[PDB]
């Protein structure tokens, strides 16, 4: 603990001005996010739509074989 806190304190004083307010905050400390400058779904077989009520994701019903990841699909 001590060795972690001397680090946050070292780190605060060094890049935050002692200002605890200058420290970003998140919901839960997990993975990082890849911020999109686009934010537009350029994916095959997938169509994307949205109101302020509902975001619609529909995968193609084409017999043909093309679809996004199981990974990409769970990012979105």
């Amino acid at each position: 603990d001590g060795i972690h806190n001397d680090h946050i304190k070292f780190l605060l004083r060094d890049l935050y001005d002692g200002k605890e307010e200058n420290v970003p905050v998140i919901e839960y400390f997990g993975g990082r996010i890849l911020k999109a400058t686009d934010e537009e779904p350029d994916i095959d077989g997938l169509t994307a739509s949205r109101d302020a009520n509902k975001i619609s994701y529909r995968l193609s019903n084409a017999p043909s074989a093309n679809l996004p990841d199981v990974d990409s699909f769970m990012q979105l």
